[PDB]
Parts: structure tokens; sequence; C-alpha cells
């Protein structure tokens, strides 16, 4: 019985029915089924179980693919006289993301500096944010970085622009002038499913330096 | 076989493999698997497919819950020499939600009006937003509303408030009067996750009147 995959962050009703297990030597008589492994009778107990009779095997809540990705069960069936009937079989449960984490910047703050008369097209500063959701299977982590806001707007209300991939800020203009205006406040959002998703903010300071 | 998941909007490479078919028939010889219905060989055509001599079911490109949420197939084995081994077996797929819709509003712009006598706790109006994705198995549509702005501003900044569930909007507060100001503007806004998520917004144009 291949993997089964159950989503995280399931609404209840709980419990709910994964598959029905079930034994061919049960033809011969009665048969009591049940589950060990993580998530069933050692930590985390209980997740998933078992109906001794029928055989099906249910999830009792919902689960969290950043806390526990994947769960290694083992079935198990015996016989009303109580001996086994089958050699313990290993069941795979796979749990499938949700976009449940917005992007979070490394820092709140992001430092930098650029010098007046620096080229247009000079890179200044880097911003950083990761994101907890799952990146190889699904778009829930990959992020667009965007710039929001500026302060003050001078000369130019769009001095400097990102990189939506990188997250590398850039000049892009010119007439910085540090005796006019001596820093630039940059807001900078991240933003997951490639930057129509979950969004944080954090805050750029660019010192400008002779 | 219970039913197939897969979730939708999964990153590549395509194909992917969802699991094997297979027969008996294996062993008195050779055989070849197809598959029918709608997502196999009638609309949408080609979007699982089936390995002929393997009996690997696969899926050939991302898949969308919005469109099509269950696929009905059904699994054909046939000789080599062009007999059907067995009768056609239905296979259940179920495409799981991801958070990929805003709600929506169903207008732009909802109109109510409000005597200016009106007690705080009076109930004025009620916007309404839908969301596309799975409501009876996640939290992706799960919808709660909020006041995002309200001009003027006069003669308080929150003249009302909106409940969270149910998008009724009520006076809070006193000091209304059709003389001094008749129309209120609010933006209203709709966000999934119970808040967290996805969000969107519509205006609500409030005239007072005696
Ligand atoms: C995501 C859970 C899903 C919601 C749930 N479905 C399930 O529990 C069945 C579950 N589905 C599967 O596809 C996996 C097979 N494994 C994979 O698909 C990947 N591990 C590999 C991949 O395809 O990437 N199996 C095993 C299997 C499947 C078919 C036939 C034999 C064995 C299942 O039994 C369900 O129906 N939910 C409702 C109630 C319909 C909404
Ligand atoms: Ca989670
Ligand atoms: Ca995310
Ligand atoms: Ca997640
Ligand atoms: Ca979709
Ligand atoms: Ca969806
Ligand atoms: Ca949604």
């Amino acid at each position: 019985i291949p993997p089964i995959s159950c989503p995280e962050n399931e609404k209840g009703p709980f419990p709910k029915n994964l598959v029905q297990i079930k034994s061919n030597k049960d033809k011969e008589g009665k048969v009591f089924y049940s589950i060990t492994g993580q998530g069933a009778d050692t930590p985390p107990v209980g997740v998933f179980i078992i109906e001794r009779e029928t055989g099906w095997l249910k999830v009792t809540e919902p689960l969290d693919r950043e806390r526990i990705a994947t769960y290694t069960l083992f079935s198990h069936a015996v016989s009303s006289n109580g001996n086994a009937v089958e050699d313990p079989m290993e069941i795979l449960i796979t749990v499938t993301d949700q976009n449940d984490n917005k992007p979070e910047f490394t820092q709140e703050v992001f430092k930098g500096s650029v010098m007046e008369g620096a080229l247009p097209g000079t890179s200044v500063m880097e911003v950083t944010a990761t994101d907890a959701d799952d990146d190889v299977n699904t778009y829930n982590a990959a992020i667009a970085y965007t710039i929001l806001s500026q302060d003050p707007e001078l000369p130019d209300k769009n001095m400097f622009t990102i990189n939506r991939n990188t997250g590398v800020i850039s000049v892009v203009t010119t007439g910085l002038d540090r005796e006019s205006f001596p820093t630039y406040t940059l807001v900078v959002q991240a933003a997951d499913l490639q930057g129509e998703g979950l969004s944080t903010t954090a805050t750029a300071v660019i010192t400008v330096t002779d």
C-alpha cells in the first residue's frame, strides 16, 4: 500500500479515514489490527490510529509539515487466539505543504551605504528573507522582492530599485547629495508565490557617503 | 484502489508518477494498460496518461483544483493478442487545494443608509465576499472582514465597525448628522485564512438619513 498523502492544516471534524488495511488471513478467522511508530504509540502519540476490528487507518488531528513531514508506521495483525498472522507492514505517510508561512526577513532593519556619484546601475546592498514552506514541490516558498516606499522622495521618488529575485538593491539614477539628503529609508517587501502570495516587510536604510 | 491524491500547482518536472497499476495476468504473459475518462482520452485530454507496459499512471502537467477537483478514470488491461483480460477498473483522483485565490467581493461598491439618530450597536448594512478555494477541507476560503479606512474622518475616525465573520457593518459611536456629513465611504477588506491570508478590497458607501 504505497505512500499515503495528507495535507497539513485540514479542518475537522476528526478523526478522518485514510485507508483500510486488511489481511488475507482473516477468512480463516477474526483479526485484530494495530499500529506502531512515531505518530501512533510513540511521540507524538495518537496522531494516527487504526480501528482494531475494521482495519481503518485514521488521522485524529491536523498535521504540520514544518514540524513533521513524514511518518513511518508499522501495521500489525493478530488472530483472536493471540498470534501474529503477518509480519508487520510498513506504512509511509507524507504530509503535503500548505502556504501557511509568510516570508521572514533575516533582519528588521538592513543597513547599507552608497557613494555620491555612483553610476546608475551600481549595486548598493542586499536584503534577504526566507520562507519555511515547501520549496521543492510548491511555489509556497518562492520569494519575490519589491520596494514599497522611499523616504525621503528627493531629489527623485525612485532613486533605487530591487532585483525581484536576488533582493539586491541598486542605485538607478543620479543626484545623491549627502549634505541635502543624508540617508534613504526604504520599505522592502517579500512575498511568496512569486510575488502574488503572503507578504512581509522590512526596512533598508542607506547612508550616502563621500 | 482507494483515491489517488495530487496537490494542485505542483512544480515540475513532468510527467510525475502517481501509482503503478498491475494485473496478475502479468504472469500469464504480456499485458497492455490504457485509461479512459475525462482527463485521459476526453477533455481535458492527456492530463493523466498510463505507461502501456509498466502500468505507471502519470500526471503530465500542474493541476488546478478550481477547474476540476476530482477525476474519474477507468483503467483497461489487454493481452498482447488483443483481448481484455480484466473489467475496466475505476480510478479516483482527488486534487487537493492550495490557497491560490484571493477572496472576491460580490460587488465593487456596496450601498447602505443609517438614520442619524442611530444608537451604537445598530446594524447598517452587509458586505459579502466569496473565495474559490477549498472551504470544506481547508481554511483557504475562510474569510474575515475588516474596515481599512473611512472618509470623511468626522466627526470621528471610526464611526463604524464590521463583524469580522458576517461582514455586517454597524454604528459604533455617536454624532451622525446628515446636514454636516451625509456620506461615508469605507474601504472594506476580505482576507482568507481567517484574516491572515490573501486579501481584497471593496467600498461601502453609507448615506445618513433623517
Ligand atoms: C492528500 C490526501 C488526500 C486528500 C486523500 N487521499 C488519500 O488519503 C489517498 C492517498 N492518495 C495518494 O495519491 C497516495 C499515493 N501517493 C502519492 O500520490 C504520492 N505519495 C506520490 C505522488 O504521486 O507524488 N495514496 C496511496 C495510494 C493511492 C492510490 C492507489 C493506491 C495507493 C493514497 O492512498 C483524500 O482522498 N482526501 C479527500 C477525503 C478525498 C479530500
Ligand atoms: Ca505548517
Ligand atoms: Ca510561504
Ligand atoms: Ca507549510
Ligand atoms: Ca487553482
Ligand atoms: Ca486553490
Ligand atoms: Ca483563498
